[PDB]
């Protein structure tokens, strides 16, 4: 490996051989269907409310997150990049895919498939990942940076439906070398969206633009309708030329065929045909090439930069709404505009890679903070773009000033925005794009008075319940299956409207927004504000007893969604008490003195009353009427960890929340698998595993990187960090479970998991604040 040298990979980034099997990997823990789409991921390109595309360490195009909302995983195997090298004084060349593997049927069986073990390895820091090639039959010496730009504080070239491919090639050796360097890509437009004639009316077209010191080329693969629907749009991949490189294409090729039609150019000498043929497919799928070719002398480097853009438009949700994708407020919404979006980045590339290194430096600068956690901390934020995210631009058909967005719970539990889950899971977008954290807040403010008196059946029990309740804030925004922003509580396995954590975790989540982005904030307040009232107001009718607490009914009404609580649970109860609190602070700065005084009496009754029925001596109970009342929960105290960060001062006694933590530490985490798993939920005062709930005895990747963010503020920092290392080496070591990409939300001790793809361990950006 002399490449390496040639680039600047940090040594934080999560590294893999290309084409290394993992032993160890895990599989979901429930009975019923659940997502497992194996260990061959890697970070994700594309931007918010774009799509996305899963390329895999292997190299394939596998996990296509085009369609809103959907987890697809399936290989395209068109979609490569492919190398030839042939030594001066060699009557032959070599050829090579580069992808570890092979089609699984005989298309593209030319094509010389099985890049071999041992020869390259992947990295990734989201959003850059890496590929370096290191193969004895290949004596140039390759490397490929790709990255989409996304960057914190920037609303518009984060959008962008685009990758960057930015190639680095080094001769170490004692001859001249002749080297191409070809991506291929399928005219994808019909892989999803369209119900019948898939490939049909779709066509390949070169655009060569040529000015002063630019020429870039680039294959456009659309189709002759001009419709606008969900299916419809263009693919490009193009190439910037460079001093000492050539560029050849080819415009069309059968990719429902043997391959030959390209390979059979590219093989002999690694140049293709310039053929440029428009001509509308039918049946066959077709696909474009653009290569460049260059020789390097020894010692020489040269670096080529090669885009991929897509402009599909519109996004289309199951109940039939369809919408403008962000990125057209840039590009424009008629779906045949991926060429500009491609210039924009062969263009502009080297300016937005400054840009990622300035967000990264100051965290990969710090050399007290260990390189794992850099590793986590910056491929956790995989999932902002992986998550379904939907980010829209005017519904097609309706201008207004606002866009609505939505990050998903996870692709198992099809929901937007889960407020319980977003308590923990939305840290990035307060601390790295507060703009988008308040709209999706103000959109929870204007549900709170929606009531819907359709009934609905719930489908743990087959009670009928009430859809949305006056007051009561919703479980999510809807599902993608549905209508998402329109039709709220897509959840129905249980009744959100009795929830007793909602209503709190919403108040904190709209103080925390105006703490984390300077105190400055009043006008978000004051949107916001009827709200916080309404949901306080609400939830006080739910203390049954009189102590000043909502009541807990002995039925899983809060997000630990089959774990019983009953009366004043600790987790409700804090969460009440910050609420409270915050709201006391809210009602201060905008001058509401009757507010203030309210909230202010709730508050010390329920301070009191908490304290009363839940301190043990050594921890906080669980709950004051369950059966295992006396359980140690690892989020016993998530309203005093929210106060921290909120700065609203102690709602429990210093002393008492230090030895909370401290048991929590010597329990639920180094009771469980030595440490080295994170913090199971729920462990009995003996030191064996709560049994009483599933939920009791897994780990939540989201809740034990928040109880990291918790010890670390209260001056536990190798509690944090050892408690947050479980969750790092679980899902990115050599000695995890292969989650890398796809973290879950819980796993039990035998390491399997339960929800891949899971907002809530977004909470880990909580230990930045
Ligand atoms: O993991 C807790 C999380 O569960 C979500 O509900 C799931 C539930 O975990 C699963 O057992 C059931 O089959 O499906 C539902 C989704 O319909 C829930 O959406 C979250 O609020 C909760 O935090
Ligand atoms: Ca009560």
């Amino acid at each position: 490996d002399k490449i390496s040298h040639k680039i600047d990979i940090p040594d934080s980034a999560w590294t893999i051989g290309i084409g290394e099997k993992f032993k160890n990997a895990g599989h979901p823990n429930v009975k019923y269907p659940m997502i497992d789409d194996s260990y061959v991921q890697g970070a994700p390109l594309g931007g918010f409310g774009a799509g996305t595309i899963g390329r895999t360490y292997n190299g394939g195009f596998s996990r296509w997150h085009l369609e809103i909302g959907k987890n697809k995983y399936t290989t395209v195997y068109a979609n490569q990049f492919s190398v030839f090298q042939k030594v001066e004084g060699n009557k032959d060349g070599v050829a090579q895919v580069l992808y570890a593997g092979e089609p699984e049927n005989g298309y593209l069986s030319s094509w010389k498939w099985d890049y071999p073990k041992e020869s390259g390895m992947y990295y990734a820091l989201y959003p850059n990942s890496w590929y370096t090639y290191t193969n004895k039959d290949l004596p140039v010496q390759l490397a490929v940076k790709q990255f989409s730009p996304i960057i914190p504080y920037n609303y518009k070239e984060t959008s962008y439906p685009v990758a960057v491919f930015k190639w680095t090639a080094y001769n170490p050796t004692n001859k001249n070398v002749d080297v191409s360097i070809m991506f291929t890509w399928q005219n994808m437009i019909g892989f999803f969206g369209k119900q019948v004639n898939v490939n049909s009316g779709n066509f390949n077209k070169i655009i060569k633009d040529k000015s002063k010191d630019s020429e870039i080329v680039a294959a456009v693969m659309g189709n002759i309708s001009n419709d606008n629907e969900e299916w419809n749009g263009e693919y490009s991949i193009g190439v910037k030329k460079v001093p000492g490189v050539d560029i050849s294409y080819k415009a069309k090729f059968v990719t429902t065929g043997d391959g030959s039609d390209l390979w059979h150019e590219f093989s002999k000498n690694g140049i293709l045909d310039n053929k440029d043929d428009e001509t509308p497919t039918k049946q066959d799928g077709i696909g474009s090439a653009i290569a460049v070719n260059f020789k390097l002398q020894p010692g020489q480097t040269i670096e080529v930069p090669f885009a991929l853009s897509w402009d599909l438009p519109i996004m289309k949700f199951g109940g039939g709404d369809k919408w403008y994708k962000m990125y057209t407020k840039y590009f424009g919404k008629n779906g045949k505009n991926s060429f500009a979006i491609l210039k924009e980045a062969l263009n502009n590339y080297q300016k937005w890679e400054k840009m990622i290194d300035d967000w990264q430096k100051p965290i990969l600068s710090n050399k007290s903070k260990p390189d794992w956690y850099k590793t986590a901390l910056f491929n956790e934020l995989y999932y902002l773009a992986d998550g379904g995210t939907a980010w829209e631009n005017g519904k097609v058909g309706e201008k207004r000033t606002n866009n609505m967005f939505g990050l998903l719970e996870c692709f198992d539990y099809n929901y937007y925005e889960t407020l319980d889950v977003r308590f923990y899971g939305s840290f990035p977008l307060v601390m790295l794009w507060p703009d988008i954290e308040k709209q999706v807040m103000r959109q929870f403010a204007d549900t709170i008075n929606v009531q819907d008196s359709s009934e609905f059946k719930v489908g743990s029990n087959g009670a009928m319940a009430v859809k949305k309740v006056q007051g009561m804030i919703p479980h999510d925004l809807g599902s993608s299956y549905a209508l998402p922003w329109i039709k709220i509580n897509a959840y129905d396995w249980q009744n959100p409207n009795i929830w007793k954590d909602l209503n709190s975790k919403y108040v904190l989540l709209v103080y925390r927004d105006y703490v984390l982005t300077g105190k400055t904030d009043k006008e978000f307040l004051k949107y916001t504000w009827k709200s916080v009232k309404t949901a306080l107001d609400k939830l006080k009718e739910m203390d049954k007893d009189n102590d000043g607490i909502p009541d807990n009914e002995g039925i899983p009404d809060q997000t630990y969604n089959t774990w019983s609580m009953k009366g004043t649970s600790a987790y409700c109860g804090s969460l009440w008490l910050a609420a409270l609190k915050a709201a006391q602070e809210i009602g201060k700065v905008l001058k509401d003195n009757e507010a203030y005084i309210k909230y202010n009496e709730w508050y010390k009754i329920a301070q009191q009353n908490f304290e009363k029925e839940l301190w043990n001596g050594e921890y906080y109970n669980f709950d004051t009427e369950s059966d295992h009342k006396d359980s140690i929960m690892a989020d016993q105290l998530a309203g005093q960890w929210y106060a921290d960060i909120l700065r609203l001062g102690d709602i429990l006694p210093k002393d008492h929340v230090q030895k909370a933590l401290k048991k929590i530490y010597e329990f639920n985490v180094m009771k469980f698998e030595n440490g080295k798993m994170g913090a199971v939920n729920g462990m009995r005062p003996d030191g064996i595993v709560d049994e009483s709930d599933i939920q009791a005895q897994e780990v939540w990747t989201g809740v034990t990187y928040a109880l990291a963010s918790f010890m670390k503020y209260r001056g536990m920092t190798e509690e944090a960090y050892n408690t947050a290392y479980g969750v790092y080496k679980m899902t990115y070591d050599k000695s995890g479970k292969g989650y890398w990409f796809r973290t879950p939300e819980a796993w039990t001790k035998d390491g399997n998991y339960r929800a891949s793809m899971y907002m809530r361990p977004l909470s880990i950006w909580s230990m930045e604040v």
